[PDB]
DNA sequence: CCGAGTACATGCACAGGATGTATATATCTGACACGTGCCTGGAGACTAGGGAGTAATCCCCTTGGCGGTTAAAA
């Protein structure tokens, strides 16, 4: 919230991808639009969010 | 000479990630699907005629039922 009011990015590095997951769950119900990087999804996929 | 301990090696377990799998979906197309009238081979109704098998007896063989003997089953 103190960087909203600056504006510049924000990266999260999580080891677990349940705490990704929740991340997600929880970022979502604020207004908060993102991108998860794992390894789950395709190359295209990565490649089309890169 | 023996015991304590530190160090190196190792093994097992967990988590990540990649690849195989299977179903959900999309779409244009051969083929089911559906009228439109034709008609001619069928499908049935209506008289008349035929006929073979059902039904009842009844005579007559072929079954099913008695006691031993050894031969085969055990």
């Amino acid at each position: 919230t103190r960087l909203k009011s600056q504006g510049h990015r924000v990266l999260i590095y999580s080891q677990m991808t349940r705490m990704i997951d929740l991340l997600e769950e929880y970022m979502v119900y604020r207004k908060h639009t993102y991108m998860r990087l794992d390894g789950s999804s395709k190359i295209s996929e990565r490649r089309d969010m890169v």
